């Protein structure tokens, strides 16, 4: 005679992870994983907070009216990949321009160099151009982490920007690197806006798509070193309302001026 | 000679879950599980908080009078189902209009489509109409989560709203979906009111019914993705006093102007 | 040669539970368990907090005088019974009028009823009167928790207050129930005062009696549903000083104007 | 070659409990355990807090002077005995007047009494006097905890202050009790001062004596009922400076106006 | 090819305890363990906190200047010895005058004494002088912790300051004790300054010496009794800058006006 | 048919420790581990915090503009080495001038010295000069930690600055030490600026270099003694913007006025 209360009426349950794609403003619906995804993303969460203003009357304060004063959307997660794209994303810059699967050249030194010189001889200058950054790799000795900028390439001789402080022997390598600057000088205000898309699925493989026309990344670069577990970057984003001059305004007003709309 | 203190005088103990039904304003007593229930609901709690104002006299502050200044009712729980009805409920919209047991069409593509086209050929356009939303499902490749709106259906040819950015091969599927907008443009204030009903039972299968003529959903949509446990939505509701223009005012004044009344 | 410090001088130790009785104002000494007890009560605690005002002199602040500014008594516990008496107690109403061992009638339907009718035929209308509340119990199907008020009883035909929204078959039952309203309309202020008594015993079966002439219940109804453990109601009471118009003022001034006095 | 730092220079270590004695003002040095001790006392702690006022100069704030503005002494512990003496101590009253090893009379009823009578017949009225309080003990039935005051004793007939609400059969007992009132009407302010003494010993059985000429009990009566562990009362005391009119002022000024002095 | 980062460059690691010495002002460099050490000291910690004031310009608040506004040094630890020296140290008094290895006399009573007398006969008055304090030790009976001051010694008869309240039998002992007063009447302000020294060693037995010319003890006497673990006293000290009139000013200005200097 | 979401797109994961190098202002790119490293460093973390100022319009507060008001960089870690270089670094002084692998002389006494003398005879005065500091090491007896300054060396006789307070026997040693003063008298403000560099690697041995042209050490010396685990020093640094007069300003403006730039 026992009766069960609060039982299920369907099968739409969610146990999975989600993919976060960030791209240029105006192309929220046309984001692809290869070109716009972040990478290994864990614990993606979406939060909504609403605030109301109430008018009350009487001793017992009976509400006669209630007015919404603001709703806020927040996106957070953890990223487990340190490449130029993810670092640029974490710094609030356009990270989709870079690539996570790029190669690193590794040239080989064929002639020893002493302290005080600014020229080096390599096996072949293929993949290295003027203005590139290289990090010296020494087979024996401590790693001082010395980076040099290539100024001129003539034949097999590379001229570095500044004189050497440690000797380079035969067999050492010059590993190509990318320079990332934490300050963007072309942004007057320092705030840059993007578009976002979130993709997931149900237990029955029913897709879930969440589209945010405008987002702002309010977090910063966080790198913690340790031997216990893998380092990760904490992400935080907020959704904003579009204006007349903003790209994608037509999509914004077509969907009832919604910051976020779902396709379930 | 040992004596027992604080012993039981009856058998009315409660160890069970409860069913929460939300419906239109004015029909609090006629809610049915199939049409108005939320679904899998866990940890339903009802809370009452009362505030008093006291007048005191003397050095020791002896109370001469005490006046109630307000009582508040709050309903909370966890929902484990992600369908249009529950999402609409969580967003503060009329979720009883939708259905949790609806079907998804899944059409089959019979002709390959390249990048830059906006027309596709399917096996049969049964269940798909103009203005519907479809999510492309690719058997091979990454899932970019691309959604399209059907603009015109002629014979077996479907014209999508915008040009393709990824190719569609033979055997791909178009999964029907529903569009949910987080902003309701027909609400001047943004606050919408409903009726609620809670059903449970004792250990001896004695029913318990709680009826709330007016409620307001003060929470928001909360979706958290992870591989540890199933995702759920946290709900929060508050009871309010009815006015002359509100539907169900006759029931409100008949029961002594009570926000909540019980039938145990 | 070892010496023991802080040793016991008697045998008055307390390891037991206590019984809490709440009754009408003025009869604090004549409360009986059957008519005034709450039921299964756990973790009963009595707390006293005193505040003093000190006058200080000198740089080191030597106290010259100290004046008491107020003492407060608080009673709390957990109740594990959900019946009309305990719910009325938790709501701040006179719960001793109801009974925890009352019966529920359960009538049997002998004729099917369709949707849209407001009359039903039962086996026998014994125990059911005009104005009673009944909850429909269906053997098969979901439990929508539908409650009806009896308007008129003629022969074996019962006329309900409103039309049916779900069909009733043969074999269904009408379970009698009691209506509890959370708002008392006959109280101008909303604060109602009672008397209390606490009974316990020592390890040597020596009775302990605590008598509080006036109490106010400052808590509210708290119901939490779950499958982990039994639901309980948290109680909170405060002791107050009696006035000239209050019943039992003679007992108050006879015992030195004490809010609480003990008989150990 | 390893060297040990922070080694011991003596054997004065303390692992034991302490005895707390509270008595009348002026007799701090002549307190005895039988007449002034509290009983089973656990976790006795003494705390000192000092406050200073500093005068600083310069950008780096170099202190030129420092003046003490007050020192405070606090005594706390847990008591595991519920008798009139300990309850009076916890309420801030002179508890040394009562005794913890007193007896309880227990008279036997030799004639049944019905509801509505105010006279009872006992075996022998030895140990019971006019004005005493008795708690009725019933062999069979629930324990309502009924207390009566004896008004007149003639032969074997005892006249109670108020009419009976429950019947008394043959074999029931009248247990003598003591009435404790939480409010002292003979204290104008509500603050009463006492003397204290603390006795302990070292590991080598070297006595430790702490003498506090004046203390004030700032805590209140705390009784918590439960089946997990034994109930206890939390104590808190503060030391104060004596004045000219206070008893024991000669001892105060003889020891340099010290609130607490030790004999180790 | 794996490379290790953040590797050690020497062997100066510290796993040991430290010795804390407190002595008179002006002799910070000449403190010896026997005469100035505290005793069993555990968990010695040294803390430095610095505060800066910054001047900022622009919207992004670029610092143009930063000025130190104060540095603070704090010394803390736990002491596990209760003797006159450590108690005097904890009370903020000159504890180096006392000795931790002093003896306690223990005289033997050779004649019974009744209640009301103030004279006692002992075996031999060796080690006891006029003005000493003695604690009576009774072989049988409760320990009331009674302390008496010797007023006059004639032959084998000792005259106590006040009359007896408990009888003394044959075989009882009079244990000599020391009187400690918590208030120093010869200090106008209540703040007394000392010198400190800390001694430790590395893993390779390389000594570490820390010298603090002036310290102030800001803690108080803390005694907690219990049967779980040994009682200890928490210490706290702060370093201060010396003035012209302070002893050791020459050492202060010779080392660049440093509050603390190290010899590692 | 199961699909995986949030998958990895590369192999740039980080599980390793990092090396922190601190050197003179202006040479951020030319720091070497032997001369500028701290030593055993654990749990190195880099944190970025950004603040924005928003202009809002309407009841719902739609942001029209957002302006950055400041970004902050913080570097923290734990150091497990106590030598002059690390102590000077922790005190905010130029620690790269000292060396962590220096030797300690240890001279041998060949003639006993009594209390009150200020001259001592050693085996050979090699490695000891005028003005050096020596700590006396006694083979037998307690360690008082006595330090002396050498005033004059003639033949094998060493004259100490002050008279002896403890005797020195034959076989005792004089261990050379270094004096560190916590206050720098040549700094007008007390704030000194340095350059920093951080070196690490990926799982595939791809170097990571972080360069901070200007840092300020805002922490202080923290030494905690105990027998449980090894003592360590907590470090904290903050990055600042360079000015015209600061060294390395050319590097600052060349990289877009960035406080921190990365080479990954």
């Amino acid at each position: 005679m026992q009766q069960n209360f609060g039982t299920a009426l369907g099968d739409g349950f969610v146990l999975n992870e989600a993919t976060l794609m960030i791209g240029a403003l105006g192309s929220a619906l046309d984001l692809t994983e290869e070109e716009h995804s972040v990478g290994l993303f864990k614990n993606l969460a979406i939060a909504n907070d609403k605030t109301f203003q109430d008018l009350n009357q009487g001793v017992t304060q009976d509400t006669v009216h209630s007015q919404k004063t603001g709703d806020n959307w927040t996106i957070s997660g953890n990223g487990y990949e340190y490449n130029p794209r993810t670092i640029m994303y974490a710094l609030g810059q356009a990270g989709f321009t870079a690539d996570p699967t790029a190669a690193r050249t590794r040239a080989v030194v064929s002639a020893p160099a002493a302290v005080g010189v600014s020229e080096i001889s390599v096996q072949s200058a293929t993949g290295l151009a003027v203005g590139d950054w290289v990090i010296l790799y020494n087979k024996l000795g401590d790693n001082n982490g010395l980076a040099y900028k290539i100024d001129a390439i003539a034949t097999n001789t590379i001229t570095l920007d500044r004189d050497l402080v440690a000797p380079v022997a035969v067999g050492d390598e010059l590993v190509k690197s990318t320079l990332i600057n934490t300050n963007n000088p072309n942004s007057c205000s320092g705030a840059e806006y993007f578009s976002a898309k979130i993709v997931s699925a149900d237990v029955n493989c029913n897709p879930i798509v969440v589209i945010v026309p405008k987002v702002q990344i309010t977090s910063g670069l966080n790198l913690a070193f340790g031997a216990t577990d893998y380092a990760n970057i904490a992400y935080q984003m907020k959704a904003m309302a579009l204006t007349r001059k903003d790209a994608g305004y037509d999509l914004y007003v077509q969907h009832g001026k919604s910051k976020v709309f779902l396709l379930t």
